[PDB]
């Protein structure tokens, strides 16, 4: 039910830890491959931090893991990286109980279109669930510690989500070097062990084609990563949710960043912070998809049938491939403008300035 990309690419998928523990990385890998097997969501405990996240208890666990368990997402798992060519990368930052696997929709598009993607697994405390493991010998033999949400109280807000967004920034650099570094040849031991090998990915990165992308609780990670790594050449930050960035952080964005919102997530307070991005020196777009939702980004809006997905707040009025197809070439358009890619991504410009039906150029919000 997770759409296929549409690019003319054909997309592997795998999974990255390193290091083994929870200081390490852990991402999730789409690329160009040279089968469409993936599971979506790999373990039980994801499950369980779905159901303490959306706030149930064991049962509700257990029905969704029944639901979902065996669902795929159309990648080949494992399968070969295509050879003779450097790939623009993107990392990715996943939401607020999100985890790597939700946003396959967005990554698998951009793998068919030539990126490589990095999804990364916060160990901020912020997804529902994410593990390690406590020493070599645990890894060996599979034996995980995983790591659930933390909720916090009122008091506590403000200060936790600014620490954890300056965690998720540093997640998202420390991502980088690493990829950066296995494109060097640094020798790397998943510690989980799959059936693919890392040194394909050796000189296969573009270094200077390096974009940042993240949804909501990820958005802010956007621009809280290209304030603090320039390495990053753009950004795209999707419904980011402002909260968790300091008062610093609005002028200190030198890359191009680009805004794709949802219609009936944002409000005022959260525009205003937007637009304290804004500089005339500096460029800035952004657009809204007229009738979607938040959850429009992420996978759970393919998982149901229409009425329920609309019941669950997972579905909007927009049509959900009409969303993510809208979003993934505004978003393509903006990284070719800005990581200088000589393909045909451009034939989508009219969408970064809001020219279409279903999109609003800036915001319906009014701010002073
Ligand atoms: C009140 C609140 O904190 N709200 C919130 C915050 C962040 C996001 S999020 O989009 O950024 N992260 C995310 C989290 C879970 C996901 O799985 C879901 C989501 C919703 C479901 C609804 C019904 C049944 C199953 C569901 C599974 C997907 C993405 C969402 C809501």
């Amino acid at each position: 039910k997770i759409p296929r990309g549409n690019g003319p690419y054909s997309v592997g998928c795998t999974d990255l830890m390193f290091d083994h523990t929870n200081k390490g990385t852990f991402l999730r890998l789409y690329y160009p491959s040279q089968r469409l097997d993936t599971l979506w969501i790999p373990n039980k405990e994801y499950f369980w931090g779905l159901s303490k996240f959306l706030g149930t208890h064991w049962l509700m666990g257990n029905i969704l893991r029944l639901l979902f368990g065996s669902m795929t997402t159309p990648a080949n798992w494992n399968s070969p990286l295509r050879p003779g060519e450097k790939y623009p990368l993107v990392v990715f930052s996943h939401g607020l109980g999100a985890f790597r696997t939700l946003y396959s929709a967005i990554g698998i598009d951009l793998a068919s279109h030539g990126f490589i993607v990095a999804a990364v697994e916060h160990r901020d405390r912020s997804a529902s669930a994410t593990y390690y493991f406590k020493d070599q010998s645990a890894a060996e033999i599979g034996d995980k510690s995983w790591l659930y949400l933390r909720t916090l109280k009122q008091e506590e807000e403000t200060h936790i989500r600014n620490e954890q967004v300056r965690q998720r920034a540093k997640e998202c650099s420390q991502a980088l070097s690493l990829i950066l570094d296995i494109d060097h040849g640094k020798p790397v031991k998943n510690a989980l062990d799959l059936k693919f090998d890392m040194e394909q990915l050796k000189d296969s990165i573009d270094r200077e084609k390096i974009a940042v992308i993240g949804h909501s609780f990820g958005g802010a990670t956007v621009i809280q990563t290209l304030s603090e790594d320039q390495r990053f050449r753009c950004g795209i930050a999707l419904d980011a949710w402002m909260f968790p960035l300091g008062d610093e952080v609005y002028s200190r964005i030198p890359q191009p960043l680009f805004f794709i919102n949802s219609e009936y997530f944002q409000y005022p307070a959260n525009i205003i912070k937007m637009k304290k991005c804004y500089s005339p020196d500096k460029e800035r777009k952004m657009i809204t998809i007229r009738g979607s939702v938040h959850q429009n980004f992420a996978d759970f809006t393919f998982a149901t049938g229409k009425i329920i997905g609309h019941m669950l707040k997972l579905k909007g009025d927009i049509d959900s491939n009409v969303a993510i197809d809208l979003s993934n070439k505004a978003s393509l358009a903006f990284l070719q403008k800005h990581l200088g890619l000589h393909k045909d991504f451009d034939q989508w410009d009219c969408l970064i300035e809001g020219d279409d039906e279903n999109l609003i150029p800036g915001t319906n919000i009014n701010t002073t």
